[PDB]
């Protein structure tokens, strides 16, 4: 989560 959620740096 937050960091890398599976894209990039988002969310959080």
């Amino acid at each position: 989560y937050c960091k890398f959620e599976x894209a990039t740096f988002k969310s959080c």
